[PDB]
């Protein structure tokens, strides 16, 4: 067992191995792992275990993290709990490789370049085909989830920019029966921010968002509308599609016609009509770094606890099994 050393960080304590020294905020906090001389990301979570919903998250984050194992996806490279027992395990902390900023913070400065486009996308793109290929859905893919460092290499997180605004219409709608390429939709919302300079859909409340996006990819069609079940949903999304339409084109001119295109293919209002992750890689617009042979997917997930009603204890117990039952990478 390490030596671990207190220290309170705004008001909060934080208790971790001396390994990790001149932790600074950034609850999460930054720090110099003296183990190899590399900057981390210290994630405390908040009260773990206070609820069963808690307790559950918890669990759901740590077996997450402990199974991605993907260059643009959020690696977990140490996981660690002052508690020397279960009796008084109560605290959780993560850590990973600490990048250098959001794809937010990257894009307040210029324009990209269309080959910088390419690359980032390609990147986000190759991060999510491994996680849906465990049967995994982001949902809350944004400029702010993204970590981009010095070489420009991307790597996607969630923290636990708008979601909204980066967010599929059948999830505003409350459709509940939600597909990947939920993800696929962010990512063109993402892609259009960064060849444009904009927010391609800047609403105020979802329904402006809702009304702002149909304008643009049109009102939902005879095909579409046969899988909405509910009668007033129906007629919902049509009341929403009344504004003056909108094309592509227009609202992309002077853009590579490929990344257009590309586009035109994640933005599409039907979620059964998206291109995926695997097929978006293989477009064109990616042909100068596609590579069929280094585009990995994740091994078997298993997630079986999902469908699962535990106490607290339960979860705290099997939280507490995987804490302990980690084993750093090489
Ligand atoms: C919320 O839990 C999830 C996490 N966890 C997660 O993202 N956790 C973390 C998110 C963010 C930082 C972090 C914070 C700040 C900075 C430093 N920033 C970098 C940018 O510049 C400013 C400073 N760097 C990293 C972390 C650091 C250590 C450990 C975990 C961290 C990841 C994922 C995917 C694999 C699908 C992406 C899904 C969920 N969802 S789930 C399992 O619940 O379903």
């Amino acid at each position: 067992r390490p030596t671990f050393y207190r220290q309170e960080l705004n008001k909060t304590i934080w208790e971790v191995p001396e390994r990790y020294q001149n932790l600074s905020p950034v609850s999460v906090c930054a720090a110099f792992d003296t183990k190899t001389g590399h900057r981390v990301a210290v994630k405390k979570l908040s009260r773990p275990f206070q609820s069963i919903i808690h307790a559950k998250r918890t669990y759901r984050e740590l077996r997450l993290l402990k199974h991605m194992k993907h260059e643009n996806v959020i690696g977990l490279l140490d996981v660690f709990t002052p508690a020397r027992s279960l009796e008084e395990f109560n605290d959780v902390y993560l850590v990973t490789h600490l990048m250098g900023a959001d794809l937010n913070n990257i894009v307040k400065c210029q324009k990209l370049t269309d080959d910088h486009v390419q690359f980032l996308i390609y990147q986000i793109l190759r991060g999510l085909k491994y996680i849906h290929s465990a049967d995994i859905i982001h949902r809350d893919l944004k400029p702010s989830n993204l970590a981009v460092n010095e070489d420009c290499e991307l790597k996607i997180l969630d923290f636990y920019v708008a979601t909204r605004w980066y967010r599929a219409p059948e999830i505003m709608l409350n459709w509940m029966h939600y597909n990947q390429t939920v993800d696929i939709w962010s990512v063109g919302c993402i892609m259009a921010e960064l060849l444009t300079g904009r927010t391609l859909f800047p609403g105020t409340d979802h329904i402006d968002q809702l009304k702002l996006i149909l304008r643009l990819v049109g009102t939902p069609g005879a095909e579409l509308l046969k899988k909405i079940s509910s009668e007033s949903a129906r007629n919902y999304i049509q009341s929403l599609t009344q504004m003056p339409k909108m094309n592509f084109a227009n609202v992309f001119i002077g853009a590579n016609p490929l990344a257009v295109d590309l586009l035109e293919k994640m933005l599409v209002l039907d979620s059964d009509k998206r291109i995926t992750a695997a097929q978006a890689l293989a477009h064109a617009y990616f042909a100068q770094y596609h590579d069929p042979d280094d585009e990995p997917v994740a091994d078997p997930y298993d997630q079986s606890f999902e469908s699962r009603d535990l106490l607290i204890d339960e979860w705290k117990s099997l939280t507490y099994d995987e804490v302990i039952s980690f084993v750093p990478p090489p």
